[PDB]
């Protein structure tokens, strides 16, 4: 009855290789200790031709039906084809906003097709909802298998663990979070906490955390969610389908996407390039993965040619969830940007923050993540590699109700060695009817 | 203008033969007697389409990338603002917003198999605003430019309304003004409004003053202004109702719960469910719930009396029509609630908390059934109120128990401290 499949697989396998893995498997890596990825059955899927699949994605974008009103689910046959609609633990996830960025595009870039990909409206506020749906689902079902998994762990700061807790929260799967002790006190870990997850307050770094979330792992049958998993790329694939979809199966000229471990990057790479192969379009977009200048290893890695990748040693940024010296995901992204003919470019503290100040102004509230992504476009434009009539997304990561202290540093003018050149602070006046009009006048 | 649909400014009531009314052109605040305005359609138009009709157009649009069409908002267009053009529309894609199925909240908190939450907090600015202030600020665009003197649009707003005014606003090209005693400003609350290039202004003065001066200003420069008076973004609101029917494939919940503070939101959605059962496309209403804080006004009082003893008599009117409940939620029981429902997936506001409180409440009471359908509707996203969690869940409240607080336990970087801990929790 149904024809479709998925399975674990090397990832970018040797030809004529044979290793693969049951989704049901509890795996991470493979035999060469590479990573792994979600190979489904192109085979299958092939016996029904694009016309197919655009009709049938269609009829189910932002309907009742369960489970695909989804933007991930509707494209179930795509991402976990074999799991039972009981087992699927959904938020509504994707069905994301592509703003059309007039004001900005036109106003500071001489562009008229700019859009901004706002998946950070979502149920926890970044596109890391997309990737747990799939996640989760999988660990429910493994649990109602009888399987040994009595929760979920992880060790990352908020962005992950807020999306895990969240959707392990709504199926009663029990969710464990390491954080470090006074790196980050109860502010910003927030959600996970609210969501009932079991939270660790450990006396260590970031890093002392992450190798005591792998030793639990490997005594206690906790699953360990982590920017190795594949599962998390093929919900977060969804979203370069729906963006496709969102422009009548129309593919953009461009998309820009934050880049920290690299998955995401890679997950649009593999949405964009499922739907040529299986004839939906006939054509994908070139990418572009911007990174922060403090953490920037796949920048130096492209413009050496893609010869000589170096785990280099992050510093601080205001752009939280990018900063990555040792990319998990490194191989997959270079593989990736190769393949579509993609481009890496940086962002400095200064431009990330800028940018992030210019988007705002034109009506919205996005994340300094977003603000790295937007520098690159700046950029690209002053290179003249990105023409100002080319059908260009950005994709932004997350909500700016995530990251409100990094603008209200930056319209108090109270970051150091900052110039804060677009801040906006409220204007000081007393209660006088002349003075009031004429500051209101001078903005008139 | 081939458009066969209309809707124009009407005093809220005025039976003995009042003709009052103004064109949704025109900047009005008030009736002629100081009472408040509300949009009313041409109902025998829109009559001239069956239930089915308007069902099958909402449905074909829903989702789709059409504009203006895929939004919650101007889905129903026909319904909020029939006569502006699609090029003078300012949409940010809101409404669509998840009916997320509350079911281990509800089973195991409330013993209830089919209970929702609506998360309109997901959305452009955080919370259901966004669905008035795109008919505001369009209608605001509309006139602007059909060269009609609207220099910008004003506010008094430090919370959710201000924030998604002066986003719309921005992207449109509206200037945002902001008018605000110089000692209520915070640079976190006010957090949206400054990213969006509104002009904030700090006045040495209170409250009284601030009111006071917008008077002088709108007598000399025409700034629109947005208030809990505004009958124009009620219009976006009520989409929402109409949503919550669209979602439900046209059936009618049995309970919808709303959080009234403002009060204008409780008529909006018993203005949205009124108008799908009077153009045919259900047959009845849900049972409303106005869910207010023990500290809130006398609305609460009112309902215990039988009905005897701004937007009141809004609300008053439409829980009389729809049969409704009114329910108080004292401050340890709505951060209690949030609690519980935060702890079963959720991230949601006190406000919610305070209708979870009141559904809590009614079920001790045996008015609301196990198997009722029981939509509660969330105003705004979690993370606009993150410091109450914090300090819910750091038992930093004073008078208040937080006793399901969810503390972090400390371990040093010891695997035998870390197993032991989470060994027992394990084992419970
Ligand atoms: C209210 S349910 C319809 C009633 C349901 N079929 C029943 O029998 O109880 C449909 C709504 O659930 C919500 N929903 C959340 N996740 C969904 C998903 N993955 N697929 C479809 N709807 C989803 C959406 O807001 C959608 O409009
Ligand atoms: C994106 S507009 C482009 C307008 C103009 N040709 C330009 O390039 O500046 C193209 C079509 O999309 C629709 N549209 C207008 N504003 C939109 C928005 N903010 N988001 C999505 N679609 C929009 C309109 O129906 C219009 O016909
Ligand atoms: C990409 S535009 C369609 C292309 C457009 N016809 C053009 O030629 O430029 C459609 C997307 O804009 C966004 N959008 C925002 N508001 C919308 C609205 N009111 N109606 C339709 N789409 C809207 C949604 O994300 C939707 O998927
Ligand atoms: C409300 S669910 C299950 C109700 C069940 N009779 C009970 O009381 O436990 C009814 C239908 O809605 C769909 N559904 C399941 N989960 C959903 C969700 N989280 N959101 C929206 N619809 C859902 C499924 O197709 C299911 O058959
Ligand atoms: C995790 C995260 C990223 C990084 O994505 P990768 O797939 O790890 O490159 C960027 N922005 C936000 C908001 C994130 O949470
Ligand atoms: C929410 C609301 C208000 C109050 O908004 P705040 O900015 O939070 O004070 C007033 N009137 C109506 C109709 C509302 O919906």
């Amino acid at each position: 009855v149904n024809p479709f499949s998925a399975k674990y697989v090397p990832f970018n396998a040797a030809p004529g290789s044979t290793e693969s893995y049951s989704l049901d498997e509890i795996v991470y890596r493979s035999r060469s200790g590479g990573l792994l990825d979600v190979e489904h059955d192109m085979e299958a899927l092939k016996r029904f031709d694009g016309a197919y699949w655009r009709d049938l994605f269609d009829s189910r974008v932002g309907k009742s039906t369960w489970p695909y009103g989804s933007g991930v689910w509707s494209k179930k046959e795509w991402v976990l084809p074999e799991i039972d609609d009981d087992d699927i633990v959904s938020a509504f996830e994707g069905n994301s906003n592509l703003f059309w960025a007039e004001r900005f595009g036109k106003q500071f870039l001489g562009m008229n097709d700019l859009w901004v990909k706002h998946c950070g409206i979502s149920h926890t506020g970044s596109f890391k909802d997309l990737g747990m749906t799939v996640l989760v689902s999988q660990v429910n079902r493994l649990r109602k298998m009888k399987r040994p998994v009595v929760g979920v762990g992880c060790a990352s700061t908020g962005d992950t663990s807020a999306a895990l807790s969240a959707y392990c929260a709504s199926a009663g799967i029990p969710s464990i979070v390491f954080l470090p002790a006074n790196k980050i006190s109860m502010a910003q870990l927030v959600q996970p906490i609210a969501n009932g997850a079991f939270v660790l307050s450990i006396d260590t770094d970031f890093d002392g955390c992450m190798k005591l979330i792998r030793e639990i792992t490997a005594e206690l049958p906790i699953y360990l969610a982590n920017s190795l998993n594949s599962l998390r790329l093929e919900g977060q694939k969804t979203a370069a389908i729906e963006i496709l979809q969102q422009f009548d199966w129309q593919v953009p000229d461009w998309v820009i996407v934050p880049g920290g471990n690299l998955g995401n990057i890679y997950a649009f790479y593999k949405g964009f390039k499922m739907c040529q192969e299986l004839g939906l379009v006939d054509r994908i977009p070139r990418m572009v993965c911007a990174q922060a200048a403090n953490a920037n290893p796949l920048y130096l890695h492209y413009k050496s040619g893609w010869k000589d990748f170096k785990p280099m040693t992050a510093s601080t940024t205001f752009a939280s969830a990018i900063q990555i010296g040792d990319p998990v995901s490194i191989d997959r992204a270079v593989y990736a940007l190769k393949k579509c003919n993609g481009i890496v470019e940086e962002a400095t503290e200064e431009e990330l923050m800028d940018a992030m100040a210019q988007a705002d102004s034109t009506g919205m509230f996005i994340c300094p993540h977003t603000g790295v992504a937007l520098t690159a476009l700046f950029k690209l434009r002053n290179q003249g590699v990105i023409a100002p009539t080319d059908r260009t997304v950005v994709v932004s990561t997350a909500h700016g109700l995530k990251f409100t202290q990094s603008k209200i540093d930056y319209h108090s003018n109270a970051i150091p060695d900052m110039a804060c050149r677009f801040s906006n602070p409220p204007v000081d006046v007393k209660a006088d009817f002349g003075a009031v009009m004429d500051v209101l006048k001078s903005y008139l």
